[PDB]
């Protein structure tokens, strides 16, 4: 059948991939005792947005369920599938002649039928017809939370809709838990964006010299994954911390747009990713500006690398999240004493929850179509109301299938660190001359993208990772990519 | 004073530039007879976006209308001017503490004041309580229509402006006039864009090698701009057409992205454009694939170049652009003639919009904070409803301190070319012998960003634009190498 693919070296995706998925809402849909016979899912795809009030286009990137479904690229757009048969239908525009001047050709309804592999095209201006004649029991639209944004998503709606009998309650949770167990297709995908990031994560690596602004590594991540993988796309603004700015979580946005110069010294943060396909993937490296860690760089870094293969080495169907969560607040409490940041009990620390004071995020997320991806939170699980805990965007227990971010991390953060020094409970825990010394490090995270396996985990990501393999990457000669 | 600044060889912005404009606003407002003492012009700022439900974050970019008048980059801010005294305030948000912990320090109010340079600073949800006390006549707000989205500008508003006197329409056509003659201190701004985009736009054409994809160029000219130019946001989505995709007027969009193989014997249409600090340019260049233009290529090239060179040695304040418009038209059609691909009486083809089906878009159009920027058609300015000329983003006449795009082009677009076979009224004009040679051709488009000036133009860009220097520059011959 046919593929996206964007030539030279990049990856070709089935059609069938959506397909498949289709097939397997259909499936949960029809073991859904409230659902009638006779009922069609309908999405409504993301349309083309201008910036403000100007004509000013955005870069359309397609709404991730209605992507999930059908893989489609153009705006304007509505699908819909037959539960009890799978049958798919895809509503494209009826597009105007001058689009053929300003906007390219004007493609029949059999190229998008063949371009798809679904079963039928229609125009949208037909939607409330073509369902008419179908004689459907119900109409299953999208309504629900979206966990980390607490969004609400947008339901389709067309002119006729009135008409019909419409649920959009029972979708949302079935689409979600479908999106959270990824296909060996989809798997695929996720294999070779991790491939591109992880390739282009060590090109910044050779590349990073002392005296470079955040964004020009930044830049050249992003052209990397341009040119050569066909990621045109971003899946979330790039982090390129340095320095202090490595403590600074989600770093690099407008209001701190990765401007500062990297010096000699510093610990570099380069949290950078994107997508292919609207497929995501999110990856971490850590290393130090000069290519050399100090000895309170490689200490620290160590710490990290340890509860990040601990979590790994555990991750197995049937492990608690927020398990792996505490096991690694715990390792970082070790470390931070065998430094002599901390003394005392690490019981008594863990009890006080001092892992959060050093990482306060949550140890990693699902991810997918988006780059927190939903299903985290579904009906019956609960977020824990611990520091750390709380920012953690599942507390599901782990099963075959599921893609997660393990991304520890120790960060020097002064707001957390005063508080706990003004707290009796934690402050007899802290070293304050030897916590000084480390105030402006910045932090250090290792962020791995991995799958859930019958057994244990199948690593996606493959960059340097100990302290002799950093080092060594950024001391090579070939660059091989130079662009000017 | 302060400054914006992305460091290494970008451009200082002096914070001063967003003053100026403050001042010319209220200038204007003193003037207008709508106007009465005590008014307050009053802005609302950009708020961050997200994609669909997701907690996926979409880059921040300004309001246009706020950044000419402040210059502010950070999202969820509101901004006020007395028109009596011109006193700038700026209202920023209050954060949460987590902040600190995700996003990045806490700036005090003193912070922004001294970073933008504006009279005061408070917080968004003291607005209310702030104009409240200033005891204001009446709240201008800004409310009108975009002539190239036909958007409604978005007007401010806020919890408790019920309770104040609104007026949203004396506004939107004074800030639009200002933005419309840009000042010393905008010009500086995008004489770097230019210069910027100039420099990436010779890099691409010294890399590009048949057998690349269209988006391999696409993303090398994005990186030279945002490494050693600091533009990290687009103005719109790069143009990078090959073969007959340079037919395609805004090919390169999500329907149409830049994925053609580059083919030996292509002509290429690189119309690839962005901004620094919210101010835009936009440029083409057209060149041969292989690095060598054919006689066919030269023929259509050099009759692209012919019309840009008369129109802007034609410029000057007084022109009325539809008359540069037809200008080309005209040079377009002696030019094919010239080619053979047209025959008869040049004036009987003008008379009969023949110079449409070749150029079927406008001539060029105002640029600055925006690619299309505003103001082309203010209230009693008209589109004219002929072929071609109807597309034009503007009808004014020339004044000085406006910024324009210069940008004629020659495509052969098979539906526009059967239309007038089809037409008895144009078909006798085209010769379908040599016509049928430049099928799938594409096409030719050269754009330029001059300033109207007193005694003519100022040409912004500067990229190679003969025959021999485009062939030149395609060779890695240096700069300042001169044919
Ligand atoms: O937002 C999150 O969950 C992770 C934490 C560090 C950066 N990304
Ligand atoms: O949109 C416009 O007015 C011009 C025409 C060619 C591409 N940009
Ligand atoms: O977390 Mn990246
Ligand atoms: O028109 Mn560029
Ligand atoms: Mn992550
Ligand atoms: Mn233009």
């Amino acid at each position: 059948g046919p593929s996206f693919w964007l030539g030279n070296e990049t990856l070709k995706v089935p059609l069938a991939l959506f397909a498949l998925n289709r097939q397997r809402l259909c499936e949960r849909l029809r073991k859904n005792p409230a659902v009638q016979a006779g009922s069609i899912v309908v999405l409504q795809g993301g349309e083309e947005t201008q910036r403000y009030c100007t004509d000013t286009g955005v870069l359309f990137r397609q709404e991730s369920f209605f992507h999930w479904a059908f893989g489609v690229t153009e705006p304007g757009c509505y699908g819909v599938i037959d539960v009890d048969t799978g049958k798919s239908t895809l509503f494209v525009p009826r597009l105007p002649a001058s689009h053929a001047t300003w906007m390219g050709k004007i493609h029949s309804k059999e190229h998008f039928k063949e371009k798809y592999a679904v079963d039928d095209v229609q125009y949208v201006d037909e939607i409330a017809s073509v369902l008419t004649s179908q004689k459907p029991s119900v109409l299953l639209t999208l309504r629900g939370v979206n966990t980390d944004s607490g969004s609400v998503c947008r339901e389709a709606s067309f002119d006729g809709i009135s008409k019909f009998e419409v649920n959009n309650t029972i979708l949302h949770p079935e689409i979600v838990e479908c999106r959270v167990f990824k296909t060996d297709m989809e798997l695929e995908v996720l294999r070779y964006t991790n491939k591109i990031f992880s390739e282009a994560h060590r090109e910044v690596m050779k590349a990073v010299k002392v005296g470079m602004k955040e964004y020009e590594l930044e830049s050249l991540f992003e052209h990397y994954c341009y040119s050569r993988g066909g990621m045109r796309h971003s899946s979330y603004t790039c982090i390129c911390g340095s320095g202090e700015n490595s403590a600074v979580l989600h770093y690099g946005h407008a209001g701190a747009p990765n401007d500062r110069t990297i010096q000699n010294g510093d610990m570099c943060l380069f949290d950078m990713g994107g997508e292919y396909y609207c497929f995501a993937s999110d990856i971490t490296c850590s290393f130090p500006a000069n290519g050399k860690f100090t000895a309170d760089q490689k200490a620290v870094y160590e710490a990290v690398l340890r509860s990040s293969r601990a979590v790994m080495g555990a991750m197995k169907p049937g492990v608690w999240w927020p398990d792996m969560h505490r096991l690694a607040d715990r390792i970082h409490l070790e470390e931070l004493a065998h430094m002599g940041i901390l003394s005392g009990s690490v019981d008594a620390m863990v009890q006080a929850h001092l892992g959060a004071v050093f990482m306060p995020h949550g140890l990693g997320h699902f991810l997918g179509i988006d780059v927190h991806d939903v299903g985290g939170y579904p009906e019956g699980v609960e977020r824990i109301d611990e520091p750390g805990l709380r920012s953690l965007r599942t507390a599901r227990h782990l099963q075959p299938g599921m893609v997660l971010t393990v991304e520890p991390g120790i960060y020097f953060i002064d707001h957390l660190l005063d508080e706990a020094l003004a707290d009796p409970a934690r402050a007899s825990f802290l070293n304050r001359e030897v916590l000084q010394r480390f105030r402006g490090f910045g932090g250090v995270r290792i962020e791995e993208d991995v799958v859930v396996t019958d057994s244990g985990i199948e690593l996606l990501t493959c960059v340097p990772r100990t302290v002799e393999e950093i080092e060594a990457c950024m001391a090579g000669c070939d660059k091989a990519f130079t662009p000017f």
